[PDB]
């Protein structure tokens, strides 16, 4: 019993350590998406303005 | 002993789900980031085109 609660402690801590590592990486990716929305977004509006104008002329 | 067994088994449990979970949202949400910016590059060629077709117009 001692040897597997020491070995069971062990490994769920390297699996905490991991489970940070990613939440950092999630934030990461978050924060990288709503920067490409943004960008895409005003690409629509640009498209719009494109467009009306080519109706236009 | 066996009582800290079981609270070690049980914990242990609990960090693995979570890191499953991170994991898999991570992956989700960089596939997603990944399209839109090749999205984003052609939105750039379509801008590019539009630039060139209103000129001619």
């Amino acid at each position: 019993i001692e040897s597997d609660l020491e070995r069971a402690e062990e490994r769920a801590e390297l699996s905490e350590g991991k489970c940070a590592e990613l939440e950092e990486e999630l934030k990461t990716v978050t924060n990288n998406l709503k920067s490409l929305e943004a960008q895409a977004e005003k690409y629509s509006q640009k498209e719009d303005k494109y467009e009306e104008e080519i109706k236009v002329l």
